């Protein structure tokens, strides 16, 4: 088994700390934690490219995309592999996360670890907003929080 | 080629950017940047194991060190893989770093991507100061700053 950890932090309140756990070579990874500070409702939350906060959040680069892929959110085959869909903050601004995806890797080519994780202003439309920007962004707005994603112990 | 960056960042001033270009598998790798904050003279400079900022900089783990070496210097056949050439910082606090280093890889067994750069209170001594902590950290005091190790473009 495989462990990862981020800790997302930006020019605002939003914070939070993120674990990743892959039992085994290309199998589910168990994604768990806590963002606070956010607005009630839906955020997106992507794996973009590049590990790199030189420019905090915007340096980040695009969707984590290895396979050049449109954008989506439910069906594992019609994604970015780093399309994580939203993460969903409750009425007092936390956003409890736990979630199992079969896409993203902590190893291999689509692994994760060295880029960055974003929770963003807005929520991922999925690839369903009914505009060009839905199919390549989801049109979740600014990056609110980010971090970069690594290995942990 | 490939590419990494950091941002180094702690509790206090002390903070920096640093990049990794390694052109060919296995080569050598450069590293440079900038370190501002610092004290006068010279700091110890490593690559810890684990790219885990939950603790701050104390979460970062030991030295990288997959071969279960002894502390030494960089030049040495003798050391860690995240013993890396110390920084040195003028009157106005910062340290302008160009190195390479042939040990550190931004692939396979020394991988450094996912885990943390740190930046230290004093002098790393070399493996040669004069106690028995000297082979095992170098003594090179507290971690004032550091950074997760991200792929960059
Ligand atoms: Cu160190
Ligand atoms: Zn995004
Ligand atoms: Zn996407
Ligand atoms: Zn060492």
């Amino acid at each position: 088994a495989t462990k990862a950890v981020c800790v997302l932090k930006g020019d605002g309140p939003v914070q939070g700390i993120i674990n990743f756990e892959q039992k085994e070579s290309n199998g589910p990874v168990k994604v768990w934690g806590s963002i606070k500070g956010l607005t009630e409702g839906l955020h997106g939350f992507h794996v973009h490219e590049f590990g790199d906060n030189t420019a905090g959040c915007t340096s980040a680069g695009p969707h984590f995309n290895p396979l050049s892929r449109k954008h989506g959110g439910p069906k594992d085959e019609e994604r970015h592999v780093g399309d994580l869909r939203n993460v969903t903050a409750d009425k007092d601004g936390v956003a409890d996360v736990s979630i199992e995806d079969s896409v993203i890797s902590l190893s291999g080519d689509h692994c994760i670890i060295g880029r960055t994780l974003v929770v963003h202003e807005k929520a991922d439309d999925l690839g369903k907003g009914g505009n060009e920007e839905s199919t390549k962004t989801g049109n979740a707005g600014s990056r609110l929080a980010c971090g970069v994603i690594g290995i942990a112990q």
